[PDB]
């Protein structure tokens, strides 16, 4: 059916989501899950700031939909149709890169199609397991030792790492052999639904 979750909003503006929710029996919740259907976000006059919920909407294919469509429907007395209020951008991609788009339709080609991906090391803002479910519902599959990559050649071992966390090292290359990527590589990825090209955020791996 429709269950609803929400990011970026005051308790005002929560309200009116309640009251849309409550009009049109929409579920409504805090946690977002697999169950979810759509995602609101707060936008501008539709870019968005890129938040985990921004991220797990888009790897799950959702209704990432502007907080524009409930205050409308809730004027125009009906609901409209997210098709017209969906979120175009945050940072990664400025006002038009269709992000949530390409996601809504792309569940054939996922971003990460036959990957295996390690979120190796300390995680600040995005927890270890959130990024871990992010990149599965891209269709990669999670490796937790950097020895557990499959030794075989259908697959491409990545190593994702948050330099800032740690007090990873450039010495991953010395216990495997995957490119190394700054987490910036997976976020980037799944902002845009387009898998990155590696170059721009690999690590100096020492010899
Ligand atoms: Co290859």
């Amino acid at each position: 059916r429709m269950s609803m979750v929400v990011s970026g909003l005051t308790p005002e503006e929560f309200m009116l989501v309640y009251k849309f929710a409550r009009k049109h029996h929409i579920t409504l919740t805090n946690l977002i899950t697999e169950e979810t259907t759509h995602v609101v976000m707060k936008t501008d006059a539709f870019v968005c700031e890129r938040t985990l919920k921004y991220f797990l909407g888009i790897a799950g294919g959702k209704w990432v939909v502007s907080y524009f469509w409930v205050t409308q429907s809730i004027k125009e007395r009906k609901m409209l149709n997210e098709h017209d209020f969906e979120v175009r951008g945050d940072v990664v991609n400025g006002r038009n890169h269709q992000g949530p788009k390409r996601a809504r339709e792309s569940q054939d080609r996922k971003i990460f199609r036959g990957l295996e991906i390690c979120c190796y090391g300390p995680f600040t803002n995005r927890p270890t397991d959130q990024l871990e479910w992010m990149v599965q519902l891209c269709g990669a599959s999670v490796v937790k030792e950097l020895s557990s990559f499959t030794l075989g050649t259908g697959v491409h071992p990545i190593v994702v790492v948050q330099p800032d966390a740690w007090t990873g090292f450039h010495a991953i290359g010395q216990m495997c052999e995957a490119p190394v990527v700054t987490r910036e590589w997976v976020l980037d990825s799944v902002a845009l639904y387009q898998c990155q090209e590696l170059d721009t955020y690999l690590i100096p791996q020492i010899p």
